[PDB]
């Protein structure tokens, strides 16, 4: 679809994929010598990820920074195994973002959810220590003042998750969304809603994106780059997917149903799009505890 960038390579005159197309590192060209990372994949894709960037940074040591949206195991993943190979870099991340780098437990989770994915006899580089990385935290509002043509703004965005946060291009009206909008649906066109921490901070989140100066280009997590009316109409479209499956909640609940009904039904008609890079436990179990939250704030 023309509406849907969904190739690795380039996808604009400053901004390239690498890696596979449902967990993507973006980079920016800042300058001449100078470029960014954005979203932070999964362990298991180090050597992919470095390959497709080698290919368009001849010298790394011009990346300078690498923004990150979350915590969870699918936005972070690359941090320790890349970081040794780009000594410039500095990794741009919220405050609660990086506070889950330095709590043992909360690294414990992210290391085993990533080694699951990894091919067998499949063996991952050297690894900076998860609270060693070179980060530096940043706030709601703050301006990052990437390059002469990259100024971004930070946005809190919780609800998916407890620390999200979104990144916005004005000048390009490009926003890197990361998860806070959904999984977006390649075959039906629409958002499924991704609710694990909080629905009423979700919503509240999209209601303020809603207000942003009209997008052209949304970049969530998973799986490209969206444009014309997808962009345009994304925030408040996953807004009212979230509100949809709230009723359908309330409707099959009104039936006596218990929620691992609805939630094996989700798993079967969405689980498919994440199935190589999400253990299927995860899926099911992600399901449920999305519908457990809307329930209770429902
Ligand atoms: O956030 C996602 O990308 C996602 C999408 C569908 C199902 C589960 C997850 C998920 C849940 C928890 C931590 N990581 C990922
Ligand atoms: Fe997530
Ligand atoms: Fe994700």
């Amino acid at each position: 679809h023309m509406l849907r960038l969904s190739a690795p390579g380039q996808l604009d005159d400053d901004l390239c994929l690498l890696g596979d197309v449902q967990v993507p590192v973006f980079l920016l060209r800042l300058g001449e010598a100078s470029w960014a990372l954005v979203e932070g994949g999964i362990s298991r894709d180090a050597e992919l990820v470095w390959a497709d960037l080698c290919r368009w940074v001849a010298d790394p040591s011009q990346v300078h920074y690498w923004l990150i949206t979350h915590k969870h195991y699918d936005h972070c993943g690359l941090l320790p195994y890349l970081c040794p190979r780009l000594p410039n870099v500095q990794v741009l991340a919220s405050e609660r973002t990086c506070q889950a780098w330095k709590s043992e437990s909360a690294v414990r989770v992210v290391e085993r959810l990533n080694r699951q994915l990894l091919r067998a006899e499949q063996r991952l580089p050297e690894a900076c220590a998860w609270d060693a990385l070179p980060v530096r935290a940043v706030a709601d509002g703050e301006w990052l003042e990437l390059g002469p043509r990259h100024r971004l703004q930070v946005i809190e965005a919780h609800g998916h998750s407890d620390d999200h946060v979104v990144f916005y291009d004005v000048r390009r009206r490009r926003l890197f969304c990361g998860d806070a909008l959904g999984e977006f649906d390649e075959a039906e066109g629409v958002w499924r809603p991704l609710v694990f921490d909080d629905m009423e901070a979700y919503l509240e989140s999209l209601e303020r994106l809603q207000r942003l100066p009209t997008l052209l280009q949304l970049i969530p997590g998973h799986g490209g780059l969206l444009r014309g009316r997808l962009a345009a109409d994304g925030a408040e479209s996953a807004y009212t997917e979230c509100l949809r499956l709230c009723r359908r909640l309330l409707w099959r609940q009104s039936m006596g149903e218990s929620l691992d009904e609805l939630s094996e039904e989700l798993h079967r008609a969405w689980g498919g799009q994440s199935v190589d890079f999400l253990p299927g436990e995860l899926h099911l179990g992600s399901m449920r505890r999305m519908l457990e939250i809307l329930s209770r704030q429902a």
